[PDB]
């Protein structure tokens, strides 16, 4: 979860494979500054979702879709207890 | 909706019902402050969607799931 | 902590000066559905801070012109002194 | 505007180095599957400005964040911390 940019360069298809699985951003570092990795569905997710909330009914719609069916209370459900855990 | 503070007195109650409806926020004038008046689930929503945006991995899984 | 509707129309201008005091949002519970009242402030920072936020590369630049702001104009006039 | 992770292998360097100059993140699509390359100091105030949001407090702070008036402020200042 940190590394060199010298030790990432090597092993840039585990990181990313790590970083897609565990979902776990990864810090590497370097002299001329440091950066993170990060899996790019997160990220475009975290994005696109930040994009719909243009009001609260927007976050009110998601919440709802969220409690339509079974798998959006797995998802939610997973995700208060991640919360509920730190 | 848009209203003075007096206006937002007399009004209250049907405002109350206007935003569990049309879910809009309702913006009250007064030389004390503005205020917004809005539905408490609205409210709920967006404060608990914040909160589940700190991970981003969460996005992702609250993206996945409405597409199941 | 909730307070009726009843009680809101009531202390309405107490509430609204309150809220911009003391920037607590305040919940009403009644029988018509229930409300948060809040001030614009708070709202309108809600709402922009999240859409610019929109690029998550907004967040220093946010963090970096709050900055800006509270150091104060004076901040700005020594920048344009140090020269060509 | 992405590229491969065969790239990103060989310009690793200068690429963190262009990440943190533009706070632009990069996109890196591999074998291995697709990420996301971005300074690190731009990460952490995105994570800790989103941490901050939960609170419409904070969020009034983020946008509100601002003599002989100012003059004294000054006076007391230096006098609090002579």
């Amino acid at each position: 979860m940190s590394i060199s940019a010298s030790e990432a360069r090597q092993r840039l298809f585990p990181l990313i494979e790590q970083v897609n699985t565990d979902h776990q951003p990864v810090r590497i570092t370097s002299r001329a500054g440091d950066a993170v990795l990060m899996s790019a569905d997160d990220y475009d997710a975290w994005q696109e979702t930040v994009y719909l909330l243009r009001s609260p009914e927007n976050a009110r719609r998601l919440m709802e879709a969220v409690a339509r069916d079974k798998a959006g209370h797995s998802a939610f459900t997973k995700s208060v207890d991640e919360l509920r855990e730190m």
